[PDB]
RNA sequence: UUAAGUUAUUAAGGGCGCACGGUGGAUGCCUUGGCACUAGAAGCCGAUGAAGGACGUUACUAACGACGAUAUGCUUUGGG
């Protein structure tokens, strides 16, 4: 996803880790409540977080 | 039948021998871990916050290992 998401820009990137925190958010209270029935989402949105907080690490750094 | 003698039988239990079981973990075989060394490298890190820890991180989860709110892991370069 790394490549995908440098194709992003900067806005977008806090854009998607705002929405992906929201979908894992709302996949933890679905699981509370017995609902969820899928469990591999929630790995996969918490890796494309720490893929989004790494690029925007990575950009930071470079300018810098 | 009497009289006078003699000597068995019984095993409540016990003894010796034998047969078959149990308990127990010796012995044999085995090695996951140790012990003594050889050769080469290296030895000591820390306010750029150490050594050592606490608490957390997996869909479910007590403990250990790995990891640190990017958490049972992220990127990249090579290997496969
Ligand atoms: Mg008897």
């Amino acid at each position: 996803k790394a490549k995908e998401i440098r194709d992003l820009t900067t806005s977008e990137i806090e854009e998607q880790i705002k929405s992906s925190k929201e979908e894992l958010f709302n996949l933890r209270f679905q699981l509370a409540t017995g609902q969820l029935e899928e469990t591999a989402r929630i790995r996969t949105v918490r890796k494309t977080i720490a893929r989004l907080k790494t690029v925007a690490r990575e950009r930071e750094i470079e300018q810098s």
